């Protein structure tokens, strides 16, 4: 089909996404950049979607975290999420798409601004949210690996899929874990969707980027990078260590698994055959140009190898 401004898309009902695309690129993402607003919106897809539990309820990726922000932003694990919810809410009021659709579309559009990124499959037609997510369904940085895995497993994700999803931390920073150093990134290239995150969380901790007493935080390997205790443990846990390391210097796998796994997550509580495929509306991301690497002056001896079957790959530094 061909839309009114001449732009084309496979299914005619996708046409209404183009003015939304233009709006968000200029006014949410501040000129199509891969900065803070993109990182925030990506976090929002997870905080929306993961409110889904067979035994307690929640409609998953349904927009409840906007529609019922009053409740859901009261959950400790949604600390800091109010900012991006209030940034997004006007877009949803102004345009004609459900909140569920908007959160997933903006996350996918955002990720497409990042070098190395992918086009997350996007589907249109999520009905408005009809209930608030139950409490206590969003994992935190102080939870154990077993607890994180059991929660994600409860929402339909296996341990390897939890790992793939965590490629999102390749474009990420924390504001609340250590409020004295807000905006400190999880890897050295928070504007680049690459494997530096899986490499750098594997280094021995050296120091604390700000204060030392912070719940959910591990020693970082670098002044200038912050490390979650959960990422620290996942990178070293016998259940997840090998999959973690298999992401290193493996951008084709990170791309493939992240797009597919985000797609599954974007559809929690939803049925894609009742929805319209509008994937081709997401922009084409820039490619990487620079090789994966250890930070300069670090070597293999700085790496806490945790995969018994496969030694950590020999990267340049
Ligand atoms: C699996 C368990 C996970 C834990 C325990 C976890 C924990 C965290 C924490 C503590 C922050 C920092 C919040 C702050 O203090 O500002 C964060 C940021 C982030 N999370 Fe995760 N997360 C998890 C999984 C995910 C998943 C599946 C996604 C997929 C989209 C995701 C995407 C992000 C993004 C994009 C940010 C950066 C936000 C920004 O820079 O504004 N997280 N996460
Ligand atoms: C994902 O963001 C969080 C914020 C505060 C506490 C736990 C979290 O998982
Ligand atoms: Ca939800
Ligand atoms: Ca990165």
């Amino acid at each position: 089909a061909t839309c009114d401004d001449g732009r084309t898309t496979a299914n005619a009902a996708c046409c209404i996404l183009f003015p939304i695309l233009d709006d968000i690129q200029e006014n949410l993402f501040d000129g199509a950049q891969c900065g803070e607003e993109v990182h925030e919106s990506l976090r929002l897809t997870f905080h929306d979607a993961i409110g889904f539990s067979p035994t307690l309820g929640g409609g998953g990726a349904d927009g409840s975290i906007i529609a019922f922000d009053t409740i859901e932003t009261n959950f400790p694990a949604n600390a800091g999420i109010d900012e991006i919810v209030s940034a997004q809410k006007p877009f949803v009021a102004k345009h004609n798409i459900s909140a569920g659709d908007f959160i997933q579309f903006a996350g996918a559009v955002g990720v497409s601004n990042c070098p190395g990124g992918v086009r997350i499959p996007f589907f249109l037609g999520r009905p408005d949210a009809v209930a608030a997510s139950p409490d206590h369904l969003v994992p935190g940085p102080f939870d154990s690996v077993d607890s994180i895995l059991a929660r994600m497993g409860d929402a339909g994700f296996s341990p390897v899929e939890v790992v793939w999803l965590l490629a999102s931390h390749s474009i990420a920073a924390a504001d609340k874990v250590d409020p004295s150093i807000p905006g400190t990134p999880f890897d050295s290239t928070p504007e680049v969707f690459d494997s530096q995150f899986f490499i750098e969380t594997q280094l021995k901790g050296r120091l604390f980027p700000g204060t030392a007493d912070n719940k959910g935080e591990a020693q970082s390997p670098l002044q200038g990078e912050i490390r979650l205790q959960s990422d620290h443990l996942l990178a070293r846990d016998p259940q997840t260590a090998c999959e973690w390391q298999s992401m290193v210097n493996n951008q084709p796998k990170i791309q493939n698994r992240f797009a597919a796994t985000m797609s599954k997550m974007a559809l929690l509580g939803q049925d894609k055959t009742k929805l319209i495929d509008c994937s081709d509306v997401i922009p084409t991301p820039p490619a990487l140009v620079g090789a994966a690497h250890l930070p300069a002056g670090f070597s293999l001896s700085d790496v806490e190898q945790a995969c018994a079957a496969t030694p950590f790959p020999a990267l340049t530094a």
